[PDB]
């Protein structure tokens, strides 16, 4: 069997050859174009292969239950089960037979059309149709279309009249008259052809992917684009015709929203008269996806953040149902998906502020709000006393003069100061001594009930928060930066609203949620409920108290429990010093919503609390 062990070899990398597409060295395996041989030359088979395995894209050939006996004094007989991927979905159970022949000092494949396919003879024909599948839609809570396929409306003379109607159309549409010429001087315009320039009198339809909101949720959504030649060859089950989910939840989704494309592989004669269906199903289009978002809360949410750089989240806290992901500033999806010219794509690349990026999933420190954990663990562990009045004399305090010339700095000089006063005012010398007072080993223990190092079952790409880089801070500074949301404190958006959700379910944090059908999932016993109705009341003079950071909300005359908060970064672009806004509030009363906004690189004497009243009014008023 040492002839036998060198013919399973050929055929092991003669199926090899055809799973890596280099079909020219497959055909090279073969014997000379003869009868009882190979039925075609080297040339000929490889024409074959790409024409017929080309055209269904095949791809990852995969053979099993290889048996090669011996047939005749020079011939050596092969058989094995075989599968593979088209673009119909994947053929199995395929029975291929042939012969072999070492007629010298190697052994070759007497090569035949039924290598190919198993029921494949002489000259027949393979015929591939196919049937597109329409993308499914992505809708809100209610209903409401979020990305749909709509039907878009997408917008000569001699010689001086033409000139004028260009310009007429470029002053009736808002159009640049230097791209209107352009449009219409490409190479691949031929004389009279129908340039499309951009998308809603007319001067001397087609379906598409449609968002309406647009750039409102552009980031979390997403986009998609036209399916390339490596798209297939990559996924041969894609449409090499359609369109692929390019980011945002398109792309997350990109399998259940496209379906199945639809047909029948079958093989025909010389004349094309089928004779064997290899694979046939109907098309299956692509299913709904019904997200948590409310359309109404997601569209108020962006235009609140003004188009400078920032996100905001709300949730329904009893739930986590993510009602709104904002980010701003943000791209149009619309042309992003139905065309887009260089300079446009290049300025949301170019543009600093960078709009492609989902801020609702990028972890920034979470700045003054971040207490409300430092205080719930300190009235966990009994290392905060409420009523407890520390004498706290300027500015700036430092543990000892091994702190060097770095010093905890808060804004109001108030002499006596409890847990109270310290949410009210946003004191950080007081938590920076109570973080101190509590040491790390029981401050991380109180930090580690929480999702810090979590991969959240959300859709959304984005990395896990983190208390700091390591596993100690081993550093008193970097411990009491922590108290007060700096240091090296790394949490998205998104896993705040999780986090600070304990407070509206007594001490239980409750996961969110963005598909609407999935089940809620929490975590109990995260904090006391004895801290909760602690920090809760105090929560709510922050919006009350006269001199509370957040007193411009209590105008709303709603129920509300909030706490703001500045961080500063280093940002080394820039040596001047850039800040971070954030506001956190929800209805204590009925603990119907919870928002967390932020305002990335905020400009002077703005802030997350004074872009927020328009919707804490929407959230109050629909979500109890
Ligand atoms: C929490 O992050 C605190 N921020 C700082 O100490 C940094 C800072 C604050 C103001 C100016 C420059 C640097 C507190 N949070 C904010 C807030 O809650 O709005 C305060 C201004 C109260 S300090």
């Amino acid at each position: 069997t040492q002839a036998v062990e060198a013919g399973e070899k050929t055929v092991e990398q003669f199926v090899q050859a055809l799973n890596k597409g280099d079909y020219n060295k497959a055909a090279e395996m073969t014997s000379k174009k003869a009868a009882n041989k190979s039925a075609l030359s080297e040339k000929e088979i490889l024409d074959k292969y790409q024409n017929i395995y080309g055209a269904a894209d095949v791809k990852g050939l995969q053979i099993s239950n290889l048996k090669v006996d011996k047939k005749d004094d020079s011939t050596y007989s092969f058989s094995y089960k075989a599968k593979m991927n088209t673009s119909l979905g994947e053929l199995k159970d395929l029975s291929y037979k042939g012969t072999l022949d070492r007629n010298d000092g190697q052994t070759t494949i007497n090569w035949q059309p039924n290598l190919v396919f198993p029921e494949m003879e002489g000259n027949d024909k393979v015929s591939l149709t196919t049937q597109e599948a329409a993308r499914g839609n992505i809708i809100d809570r209610n209903g409401e279309p979020l990305a749909t396929t709509g039907k878009l409306k997408q917008l000569l003379g001699d010689g001086g009249e033409k000139t004028a109607n260009i310009k007429a159309i470029a002053s009736s549409f808002d159009l640049t008259e230097d791209a209107i010429n352009q449009a219409i001087s490409q190479s691949w315009v031929q004389p009279d052809y129908f340039v499309p320039l951009k998308i809603i009198e007319l001067p001397a339809e087609v379906d598409g992917r449609y968002y309406p909101l647009g750039e409102a949720a552009a980031q979390l959504i997403g986009y998609v684009g036209d399916i390339t030649a490596e798209d297939i060859d990559k996924n041969p089950e894609l449409s090499s015709n359609g369109k692929i989910g390019r980011s945002g939840l398109e792309m997350a989704f990109d399998k259940d929203l496209r379906g199945t494309t639809g047909g029948k592989l079958s093989i025909t004669d010389a004349d094309g008269v089928e004779k064997k269906v290899l694979i046939e199903h109907e098309v299956q289009n692509g299913k709904d996806i019904k997200l948590t978002i409310d359309a109404k809360a997601q569209k108020t949410a962006f235009d609140s953040l003004g188009g400078k750089a920032g996100s905001t989240v709300a949730t329904t806290p009893k739930t986590g149902d993510l009602l709104a992901l904002a980010s701003s500033p943000s791209y149009d999806p619309n042309k992003m998906t139905n065309g887009i010219s260089q300079e446009d794509y290049k300025a949301y690349e170019e543009n600093p502020e960078q709009p492609f990026i989902s801020r609702f999933a990028t972890g920034y420190a979470p700045g003054s709000t971040f207490k409300m954990i430092t205080a719930a663990i300190g009235l966990d562990n009994g290392t905060i006393d409420p009523n407890e009045v520390l004498t706290i004399n300027g500015l700036k305090w430092q543990k000892d003069s091994s702190w060097g010339s770095y010093q905890v700095t808060r804004v109001s000089d108030v002499s006596q100061v409890d847990l109270k006063t310290a949410l009210i005012y946003s004191d950080n010398i007081y938590m920076a001594q109570e973080t101190l007072k509590m040491g790390e080993k029981k401050f991380r223990t109180g930090l580690d009930k929480f999702i810090f190092g979590e991969d959240l079952d959300l859709p959304i790409s984005m990395n896990p928060a983190q208390i700091s880089n390591e596993d100690s801070f081993n550093s008193d500074i970097l411990l009491a930066d922590t108290g007060y949301g700096q240091g090296e404190l790394l949490i998205n958006p998104i896993q705040q609203a999780a986090m600070y959700s304990v407070f509206a379910n007594n001490g239980t944090l409750v996961y969110p949620k963005l598909i609407a059908d999935k089940e809620t999932k929490d975590k109990k016993n995260v904090i006391g409920e004895t801290a909760v109705q602690t920090i809760v009341p105090d929560l709510r003079e922050v919006v009350q108290d006269v001199n509370g950071t957040a007193h411009s909300l209590s105008a709303l005359g709603i129920p509300l429990a909030a706490k703001t908060g500045t961080a500063e970064i280093k940002e080394k672009q820039d040596v001047k010093g850039k800040e971070n806004s954030f506001l956190f509030a929800f209805n204590p009363d009925n603990q119907g919503y919870m928002m967390v906004s932020m305002l990335e690189n905020k400009e002077d004497d703005d802030s997350a609390t004074k872009r927020a009243s328009e919707l804490l009014q929407y959230l109050n008023q629909n979500y109890q």
